[PDB]
C-alpha cells in the first residue's frame, strides 16, 4: 500500500497550481528533499480512498519515467500525498513557453518515454487513468544543444472513479469516451498526449465549452490528425472510440523505437 | 569590441531592480527573452565605461558567464541587452532560502564561479564585480541528484568611472587596494564566498559608509566562514596584500 508520514516532517512552501480537488505546493520532507505536497480538500471517505489507491498505486511500482511517492501525510480536513520534485515541473507549460521551438525528435524522445512508462504499466496491468501534458513532469530539459529530454509521469491525482460528471467532462479530450457515462483508457489518454505534444501544448477542445466537448463524444467526433505524419497512424489507432481496437503498449514501443 | 542593436528590436518590460548608475528590465529581442541594463543619462566617460564591460562579456565564452547580445545606442540611451538567466540573483534566493541551503551545493556554487574567474585570470582579464547579486541561477539544482548552474552577470559600469562614494558602498566585496589588476577579483570572490556561506548575508552590508570605509582604513579582517571547509581559503583571499592572494588556478584545485 504505502508509507504513513507525519505531519513534524513536512513544510509547505510555494502554491503551484490546483487539481481535481487537490493544491500543489512545493515542500520540504526531513536530510532534507524538496517534495511536491498534494493537498486533498476537505472531502468524504469516498474521495480520501480514491486518493490513498492513488498513493499505493505510484509506492507499489518501480519506473525510471515515474515520479516518486514518498507517502501520504493525514492532517484534519486535509490528506497530503509527498511526492518527488522534479527540476523542471510539468511538461505543458514548457511546451507553451518555448512554442514553435521544439524540434520532432524532442517531442519524438518524450513519446517513447512515456510509452515505456505505460507499457511497464500494462505489464503490470495497473491503470494511470491519468495521462495529460500536465502529469508529464520534465526531471531533464533537452531543449538546450546536445540535451535529450527526460520525463517523470506524476500520479494521476484522485481516482478517475471518485469523479462527478461534470469533472470527467473538463478531463475531455484527455478522458478516454469509455468513461464519459481498463488499461485500454491510457491508449487514449496517451493518443490525447501526443496531439497536445504536436500541438506545442494545445490540445484539441481545450478552449471549448463542457457541452462542446460532451457533444463531441456523444456524437462519436474524431481529434485531428497531428501535424508530423510519424505519428499520424499512431495516434489514429491510439483515438479510437473502441477500446479493444487500440495497440498494446508493446506495440506502440516498437512503432516508435522504428 | 561588441555587437550594436536598433531601438525597434527592444521592448522593456518589468523593472527588476537597480545598479550603478543603471535600471535593470525583463525585455524581448527581435521575440527572445533578454535583460535591460538601461544607463542613467550620463557623461561620455560614464558610457565609455558601459562599452568597455560590454566588449569583456562579447569578446569571451564561458559555460559559467552570461551572454551579452550588444548595446543599443541612440541619443542619450544606452541599453545593455542581455541574456535572461532563468532564476535570476544568487543572492535573493539565499536569503529566501535561509537555513534550508546544503554545505555540498554552496561548494558546487563556489567551484563553477571559481571556474569563470579561472577562465578570466588565463585571459588576464578583470571583472571586478563579483558578488553574489551578480551570480545568476540557470538551474536550481534542488530536486535530487542535481547540481546548481551558475552564470556571472556583466560587471556593469566599470569600477574606473565610479565615485569614492560609490566604490565605498562596494565594501565589502570591493578590494581595498581600489578604495583610494586581477587580484582585485580574488578579494571579491573572497567576499562573495562569506556571502555565500552566510546565505546572502554579506558581513558590513548593513553597517554606515563610514563604519565601512573606517573597516578598510584600520586594515580590519573580514569574519571567517561558518564552514571550516573554506576558511582557508577566504582567509587567503581576503588579505590586504594583492601580490598574497592565490592564483585562480590554486583555488580552483584546492575546491575540487
Ligand atoms: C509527482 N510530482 C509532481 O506532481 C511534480 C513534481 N515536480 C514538479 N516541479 C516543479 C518545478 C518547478 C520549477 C515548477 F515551476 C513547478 N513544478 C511539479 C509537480 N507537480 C505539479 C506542479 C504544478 C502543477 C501541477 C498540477 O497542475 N497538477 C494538477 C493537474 C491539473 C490538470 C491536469 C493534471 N493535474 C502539478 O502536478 C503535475
Ligand atoms: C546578464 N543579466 C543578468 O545578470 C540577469 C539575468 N537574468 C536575470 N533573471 C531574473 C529572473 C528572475 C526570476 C528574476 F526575478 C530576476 N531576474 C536577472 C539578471 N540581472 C539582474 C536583475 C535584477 C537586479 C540585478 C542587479 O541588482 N543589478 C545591479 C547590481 C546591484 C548591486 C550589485 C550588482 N549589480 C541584476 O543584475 C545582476
Amino acid at each position: 500500500s504505502f508509507h504513513r508520514v507525519d505531519q513534524k516532517e513536512i513544510t509547505q512552501l510555494s502554491h503551484l497550481g490546483q487539481g481535481t480537488r487537490t493544491n500543489v505546493y512545493e515542500g520540504r520532507l526531513r536530510q532534507e528533499l524538496r517534495v511536491v505536497l498534494k493537498v486533498l480538500d476537505p472531502s468524504h471517505h469516498d474521495i480520501a480512498l480514491a486518493f490513498y489507491e492513488t498513493a499505493s498505486l505510484m509506492s507499489q511500482v518501480s519506473h525510471t519515467h515515474l515520479a516518486f511517492v514518498h507517502g501520504v501525510c493525514v492532517r484534519g480536513p486535509e490528506n497530503i500525498m509527498v511526492t518527488e520534485y522534479v527540476e523542471h515541473g510539468p511538461l505543458d507549460v514548457w511546451l507553451r513557453r518555448e512554442r514553435g521551438h521544439v524540434p520532432m525528435a524532442w517531442k519524438m524522445v518524450v513519446a517513447q518515454q512515456l510509452a515505456s512508462a505505460l507499457s511497464y504499466l500494462e505489464n503490470k496491468n495497473l491503470v494511470h487513468g491519468n495521462v495529460c501534458g500536465r502529469n508529464i513532469l520534465l526531471a531533464r530539459l533537452g531543449l538546450a544543444e546536445g540535451t535529450s529530454p527526460f520525463i517523470k509521469l506524476s500520479d494521476p491525482g484522485v481516482g478517475l472513479g471518485a469523479l462527478s460528471r461534470e469533472e470527467r467532462v473538463e478531463r475531455i479530450p484527455w478522458l478516454a469516451p469509455e468513461c464519459l457515462p481498463s488499461t485500454a483508457m491510457d491508449k487514449w489518454g496517451f493518443g490525447a498526449t501526443l496531439l497536445e505534444i504536436c500541438f506545442d501544448g494545445e490540445a484539441p477542445l481545450q478552449s471549448r465549452s463542457p457541452s462542446e466537448k460532451e457533444h463531441f463524444y456523444q456524437r462519436q467526433h474524431r481529434l485531428p490528425e497531428p501535424s508530423c505524419p510519424q505519428l499520424a497512424t499512431l495516434t489514429s489507432q491510439c483515438l479510437t472510440y473502441e477500446p479493444t481496437q487500440r495497440p498494446s503498449f508493446r506495440t506502440i514501443l516498437r512503432d516508435l523505437t522504428r
